[PDB]
């Protein structure tokens, strides 16, 4: 079968909103790391709206931080409407999913991993001036052929990128295929039936907020597993680590990744859920899709013994009170093994393998 | 097939949850536009706060709409009766093989856990919050207010529902009512009458307003945005999701119409008795009509090969963007009603994607 995922660059209007939301979070967290933050962003042609709920001692110039963020991405009236120990109960109810699999060394499903890499690549080539006619907004779609339930080839890659008006399509499409697409695709998967569609709907001069309204939390599938796993619904950006929407999904990834790196399974899906004002999850379950070496329920039991899934437990486990979140807000929260991203360390793998037998 | 014991959870929110307010405003505006011009392009986004509604997005139409009156009417209908409104739409005046207007992946799903062919936990979650709305509006529980959330945890054994483990229900309420009386009322009136009798065992846990009082609700107590309840809108986590929000978008957006078609297909597969459950995944490429990929996974429950089912789907359904609109007659102002209590699993006459009107043909084909 053919399976497809997608990603967007840091310049996509929705990601502009996510990154503004998280730039603001990091600024707050730099001064007062215990702050409660629920920062929502809407951005438009002439308009940025910053809303949601904030509790802090920090003093931030929210407008300057939005402008700095838009500047760094590469591109307004501003409306600011904020309303400004381990047994602590969850601040809200909800469900969260974590996932991992052996399709890549980072233990992410292939299609979303390639999709993120394609847009990261175009941003890299923009910012180092190799393709100086590139502009911020970009979109990738990668369709992967599976045979034997394992990746076989890459059927189609679609990449649309914003660009300066001075360049013609023919040369743009050739440049993107040769410089963006081909180098990012693993050679073992590249075969005769590979289709490259670059800028299928033609000229793409106007991009970002100026071309299309963007909102925080509207790329939650691009942020996570690109369609390879179910999702609980919660957005990440703008939320401090006391919000289980973010902390529990991050812990889910940690758990799932450690189960697979432990050798317990070749893939692992974990659902967690919370009730408001209750520390222990209302539910936890692990599904290994028939690939587990020990029963899913025993893995579920091991998860409880080896990870602290209580909200403040997870903060302490992944050391989350750090201004590290603007970096999370483009190119996927999962699958990038940066030092800051504590949820990507397989540092419980050996302990899990040992406990299982 | 494999012996199992596990807990699975879904959630829903009432029509007065701020994100749902935003979704409903977005779709009320879509409805009003379509009333006057059913070929309109609408991508209407809403953000609402304490004393603030922001309406933004892209709209191409001949309709003349009082955007503020529609937002106000919607808020009033939900139960919330200065509220400044900022209208910043990018507005302008303007075959079956036409291409998709954007790329995306969409999933459709159906299973036999409920008569409506939806997975149980999202079903029960929705009905719990509909029940609190009903009891509010007919005055049986007049102290209730619009904002509420439900969450239902189901213990499955051998791949089948066995008992209800936990029900959470948080509801806004008048300051007049005391917490213990609130909780007893919610357990006996809202929760118990909604749960299936045979799934209530001795180990059931009711978590009603666990952190107590809840007087300031809706936009006043938290910000709402369009497209922030997309899991509540679909299958509660029982299926994968491809990304796209529904509300504020006219049927020409494949994010909405292909999701609906997907449900349609998946539901007719199960209704036909071809499978006890069906997941269908479809992908579109910008400017391409016929979709990239169409696959059906019955998870070992299909009475014929998955391949035969996927083949049957292409003979019996038109999955091209404009084909879906004709097949489901999507050019009608029917969307505000979708914007709370789930887009799937409610068998309203307007909801074309919930009709099992091809099941007989699929059954007759496969041999069921």
């Amino acid at each position: 079968y053919l399976f497809t995922s997608e990603s967007v660059s840091e310049g996509h209007p929705d990601k502009v909103a996510d990154q503004i939301s998280d730039a603001i979070l990091d600024a707050i967290l730099a001064q007062d790391k215990y702050s409660r933050v629920a920062a929502e962003t809407l951005c438009n042609t002439g308009l940025v709206v910053l809303a949601g709920e904030i509790t802090t001692t920090a003093n931030i110039d929210y407008i300057q931080i939005a402008r700095d963020t838009i500047k760094r991405i590469g591109y307004c009236a501003v409306l600011v409407a904020y309303d400004k120990n381990l047994d602590q109960g969850a601040g809200d109810q909800g469900l969260m999913f974590g996932y991992a699999c052996d399709e890549t060394p980072e233990l992410m499903p292939l299609p979303i991993h390639l999709s993120h890499r394609l847009v990261e690549r175009q941003a890299n080539l923009r910012r180092d001036g190799r393709l100086p006619w590139l502009r911020p907004d970009a979109k990738s779609q990668v369709t992967v052929r599976y045979v034997d339930g394992k990746p076989h080839s890459i059927d189609t890659v679609v990449l649309s990128t914003q660009h300066a008006p001075e360049i013609d399509l023919p040369a743009l499409r050739e440049a993107v295929i040769e410089e963006v697409i081909k180098p990012t695709l693993p050679a073992d998967l590249i075969k005769g039936d590979i289709k490259f569609l670059v800028n299928p709907t033609g000229r793409f001069v106007i991009g970002g907020p100026q071309g299309d309204c963007g909102l925080t939390g509207r790329k939650i599938i691009v942020d996570t597993y690109g369609g390879a796993a179910p999702h609980g619904g919660g957005a990440f950006s703008g939320k401090d680590p006391s919000k289980v929407d973010r902390s529990a999904a991050y812990a889910g990834r940690y758990v799932a990744k450690n189960i697979v790196a432990a050798g317990l399974a070749s893939r692992a899906l974990i659902q967690v859920s919370y009730a408001i004002g209750v520390a222990e999850p209302t539910s936890v379950m692990v599904n290994t899709f028939g690939t587990g070496r020990v029963s899913d329920e025993t893995i579920t039991k091991l998860v409880r013994e080896h990870f602290d899934l209580r909200p403040k437990g997870i903060i302490q486990m992944l050391d989350l009170l750090r201004p590290i979140y603007e970096k999370t807000a483009a190119y996927g929260h999962f699958g990038r093994e940066e030092p800051e991203f504590s949820w990507e360390a397989a540092d419980k793998a050996l302990a899990l393998a040992e406990a299982a037998g």
